[PDB]
């Protein structure tokens, strides 16, 4: 199981799709088993102090990879946020994969962004989907909003067909200021799940190209911060790999980052979607 030449990969996809996606099912089942013989601790996520900081009780942040907040005077657990570094193709810790912030963790969320020198946010969910609460709004509708010692100012917005780009300037009262740009994918079906990959490919390319040398990791979140988040991470990384080596290793890369945050790429449908995105990128020449 190693890099497939980019020229065979598209044929590989035909094979994975055939006989009612039997191949895809094998692969993804292998993904879900890939940690069967691994005990990976998440003690901090489970500590009684940090429970209210987890959006879902079963979606945790592995200890070894968890992003740490600088501790606060005089609580012991003021260092916890449900978030993990994840590798990209290029560098280690190219991403912070995290849950959609809760109101109760908005300060942590922006503090992490400051401390980690993050300059790009990728949001892959709407606040509400199909009448359900997915994410609380951690940014100002207009002008400024204060979260702890970080003051966030919305500078501009461009609303595209399928996603929105908001440019913020944030300030640490401790002032020192930084630009943070948020790429927010907004197109989510009332019924069923996303199907066409091309708009997503474009969203990935543009949000990825926005990364600045040399800055902190890109923050990527959806609701739980695992399924759609992992899908973005694999598509982005594999495009890097294709550009660099003209090979692809979806199954191997995904098994790897699965050790860094639980459940990255959560469904077979997302797993298939990854391939469609990459197929679109390869066929588009
Ligand atoms: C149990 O977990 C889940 C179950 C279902 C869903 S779901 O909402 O029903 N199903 C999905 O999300 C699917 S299906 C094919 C594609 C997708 S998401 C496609 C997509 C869209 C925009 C971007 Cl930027 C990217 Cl990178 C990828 C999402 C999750 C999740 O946790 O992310």
């Amino acid at each position: 199981m190693e890099a497939i030449p980019v020229k065979q990969f598209v044929k590989h996809i035909g094979e994975l799709y055939s006989n009612n996606q039997h191949g895809f099912s094998e692969d993804f089942e292998e993904v879900q088993r890939c940690t069967a013989d691994m005990n990976i601790t998440a003690e901090h996520s489970n500590h009684p102090e940090n429970k209210h900081k987890n959006r879902y009780i079963n979606i945790l942040a592995y200890d070894h990879s968890r992003v740490k907040l600088r501790p606060l005077p005089g609580s012991k657990h003021s260092d916890y946020i449900n978030a993990n570094y994840v590798d990209g193709y290029n560098k280690a810790k190219a991403y912070i994969a995290t849950q959609g912030p809760l109101k109760s963790t908005f300060e942590d969320f922006w503090r992490m962004i400051w401390e980690q020198n993050t300059g790009i946010i990728v949001m892959i969910t709407n606040l509400v989907e199909k009448g359900r609460r997915k994410c609380d709004q951690y940014w100002p509708t207009e002008n400024s909003e204060e979260y702890g010692n970080i003051i966030v100012t919305l500078k501009s917005t461009k609303i595209h067909a399928c996603y929105t780009v908001r440019r913020f300037s944030i300030r640490n009262t401790k002032q020192n200021e930084r630009v943070v740009i948020q790429y927010h994918y907004t197109q989510w079906p009332d019924m069923g799940v996303p199907e066409y990959a091309l708009p997503v490919l474009t969203f990935v390319r543009r949000s990825s190209a926005a990364r600045m040398p040399e800055t902190g990791p890109v923050l990527v979140h959806c609701s739980a911060g695992v399924g759609r988040t992992g899908t973005y991470i694999v598509i982005d990384s594999m495009l890097q790999q294709i550009k660099d080596k003209s090979t692809v290793n979806v199954l191997g890369f995904l098994k790897h980052i699965r050790t860094q945050r639980n459940y990255l790429v959560q469904t077979e449908e997302q797993y298939i979607f990854i391939h469609d995105a990459l197929l679109e990128a390869i066929l588009g020449k």
